[PDB]
RNA sequence: AGCUCUCUUUGCCUUUUGGCUUAGAUCAAGUGUAGUA
C-alpha cells in the first residue's frame, strides 16, 4: 500500500480537502485513489465527530468488490467500519464510518437527509464514466456547497476534462453578482492535485486497413500472437454475447486442428450473467502448457480488474 | 442297417408387394435476443 503514489501525495491532498471547499483529482483507476483516499481521510480524524465519508459508484459489483477490498486492507469486518449500499442492500450500520454508496441511493437519501448533514466529505470516483446520477449528484451538491460551505467535495477525473468542471465551479451563481461589489480576490474555492499512476510500457499496433470482419480477424490475431509471441494470457474486447459465443467456439474449433505439442489455448467467455463455476475458471489462472484466451465484454474496463493478462484486441466498438 | 431325442445340410416360401393415366398432379418460409448489475 505504502508503494502507491496516492500514499506520496497525502498530506497534499489532505491540505487541499481540509482547506479548499472542492479539490478535483485527476487519476486513472488503480493509482490508489478509491482504496487509500477514504483510508487517508479516516486516518486524518475526518470521523472523530461522528460524521461519515462517502464514495458514490457508478457500478454495483465495482462497489462490493471495492468494499470488501477495503475492507481486507483495513482489517475490518464489511458493513462495521467500512460499509457499502448498493440498490436494496444496505450493509451498513452505525458505527460504520467509511461508505461506499450508490449515487442514486444518495439521491433517495437526499430524499431523507436534505443539508446531507450527516457526511463531510462526498467524493465522486471515475466521474468521467458520466452516469446520470452523478451528474445530479454534481448539481445538487453545488446547490448545498453555496448553501452549506462546510462539506467538502472531492472529484476522481481521468483526463482534462477536469478543467470543464473546474468551469462548472466558476460560474457558481448569478445572484452572488449582486453580491460581488468588493475588490476581493477571487479565491480557489476548486483546485487540482496531480496523483499520477503507474502503468508498464504497452506497443500499440494498427493496421494499415480497415478491417472486413472483426471477428475473424480478432480470432485470426489470437491465433498468429500465441503462435509468433511468447506466453502471455490473450484478452479481447468483443461488444455483445453472441459475438464472444461465436468467438469461443470458433477458436476451439481452430484448436483442435492446432498442431500437438505446443501451448494448448483455453477459451473463456467474460459477461454480465456469468455463473459462478466459469467466472472462477476465468479467475484461476491458467494451467500447465495451457494459455487463457478471454473473450471479454464492458466488465474488464472498470467493473472486474483480472490479473496476469498481457494481450488485448480491440474491437473498437463498444455497445 | 432298429426305434426315440438332439444337431447339421438339402427340399420347401408356407403373413412372401392385388389395376389404371399427364412418374395421375403439385409442394419456399414464423420470430432466437441478451453495454452495464
Amino acid at each position: 500500500a505504502a508503494l502507491l503514489p496516492i500514499a506520496k501525495h497525502r498530506e497534499s491532498l489532505l491540505y487541499l480537502v481540509e482547506t479548499n471547499p472542492v479539490t478535483i483529482v485527476v487519476g486513472q483507476t488503480g493509482s490508489g485513489k478509491s482504496t487509500q483516499i477514504p483510508q487517508f481521510l479516516e486516518k486524518a480524524g475526518w470521523c472523530a465527530d461522528g460524521k461519515l465519508i462517502a464514495v458514490t459508484q457508478p457500478r454495483r459489483v465495482a462497489a462490493v468488490t471495492l468494499a470488501i477490498r477495503v475492507a481486507e486492507e483495513f482489517g475490518c469486518e464489511v458493513g462495521k467500519e467500512v460499509g457499502y449500499s448498493i440498490r436494496f442492500e444496505d450493509a451498513t450500520s452505525e458505527s460504520t464510518r467509511i461508505k461506499y454508496m450508490t449515487d442514486g441511493l444518495l439521491i433517495r437519501e437526499a430524499l431523507v437527509d436534505p443539508l446531507l448533514s450527516r457526511y463531510s466529505v462526498i467524493m465522486i470516483d471515475e466521474a468521467h464514466e458520466r452516469s446520470i446520477s452523478s451528474d445530479i449528484l454534481l448539481g445538487l451538491l453545488k446547490k448545498i456547497r453555496r448553501k452549506r460551505p462546510d462539506l467538502r467535495i472531492i472529484i476522481s477525473s481521468a483526463t482534462l476534462q477536469a478543467e470543464d468542471y473546474r468551469a462548472y465551479f466558476e460560474k457558481a451563481s448569478e445572484t452572488q453578482e449582486e453580491d460581488s461589489s468588493n475588490d476581493k480576490q477571487k479565491e480557489s474555492i476548486a483546485s487540482i492535485i496531480s496523483i499520477e499512476g503507474r502503468t508498464y510500457p504497452i506497443d500499440i499496433l494498427y493496421l494499415d486497413t480497415p478491417t472486413e470482419d472483426y471477428l475473424e480477424k480478432a480470432i485470426s490475431t489470437v491465433f498468429d500472437i500465441h503462435t509468433n509471441e511468447p506466453k502471455g494470457d490473450i484478452l479481447v474486447f468483443l461488444t455483445g454475447r453472441d459475438e464472444i459465443e461465436q468467438a469461443v467456439q470458433a477458436v476451439s474449433e481452430r484448436s483442435a486442428s492446432l498442431p500437438p505439442g505446443s501451448e494448448a489455448l483455453l477459451p473463456l467467455p467474460l459477461y454480465s450473467g456469468l455463473s459462478a463455476e466459469q467466472q472462477m475458471y476465468v479467475f484461476e489462472e491458467a494451467p500447465e502448457n495451457t494459455r487463457k484466451v478471454i473473450f471479454s465484454t464492458n466488465l474488464a474496463e472498470a467493473s472486474v480488474t483480472i490479473e496476469g493478462i498481457v494481450y488485448v484486441i480491440d474491437s473498437g466498438f463498444v455497445k
